[PDB]
């Protein structure tokens, strides 16, 4: 076959019931995640190949960057709670990996202030139980699939993307292979 379990994707031995359709994990400390988001725009090319109005879900993970990595997961919860993902994804990646000016929770917050989120709004969300459950949801989702590496994408709790079995001589070909596989998997 042209798509085979073990090549473009792997199949989970313990399926995850009731999982989100397209579920993507990343870390703002992850160099490959910087690439997927800044250079390759994986998330966005995937969305463009799925049925309109499908649920793409993206979660931060804790297992990179120690204390600040956990801070970043709470800020991703804030971002999600306020719907400002599109405003802070780029500054956050660049602050962690490009300028390396994100060294503390205060520096994370600066990204939001600079992005135009009011301090009161940020601090209120940061400290809210809505954000605390949304941290919990990100952690639970990662736990369900026993996630030890990012970037990572899962379709319907059954299929994991295997980008190691795809061609990287061309950034655009790689992306489309990736997006086409997600689409094929979502139709299975
Ligand atoms: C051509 O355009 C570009 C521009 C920038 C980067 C890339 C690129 C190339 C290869 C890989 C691989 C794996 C491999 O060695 O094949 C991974 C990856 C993904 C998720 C988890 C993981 O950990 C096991 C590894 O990400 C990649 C990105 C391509």
């Amino acid at each position: 076959a042209q798509y085979e379990d073990g090549k473009q994707y792997t199949t989970l031995e313990k399926p995850v019931a009731g999982a989100p359709q397209v579920l993507e994990f990343f870390s703002f400390f992850c160099p490959h995640c910087y690439q997927f988001e800044e250079v390759l725009h994986i998330s966005d090319n995937v969305k463009k190949k799925l049925p309109e109005g499908v649920k793409m879900t993206k979660y931060h993970v804790n297992f990179m960057g120690g204390d600040l990595g956990k801070d970043l997961t709470q800020a991703w919860a804030v971002a999600m709670a306020l719907g400002v993902e599109d405003k802070v994804t780029v500054p956050l990646f660049e602050g962690v990996q490009k300028t390396q000016t994100i060294r503390s929770a205060s520096d994370i917050r600066d990204v939001f202030i600079n992005a135009g989120i009011k301090g009161e709004e940020y601090d209120a969300a940061w400290n809210s139980f809505v954000v605390k459950s949304l941290v919990a949801q990100q952690e639970k989702a990662a736990a369900d699939v026993q996630l030890r590496g990012v970037p990572a994408m899962f379709v319907n709790g059954k299929y994991q993307l295997n980008p190691q079995g795809m061609d990287t001589s061309n950034m655009d070909v790689f992306v489309q292979q990736y997006a086409d596989t997600v689409k094929y998997l979502s139709e299975k």
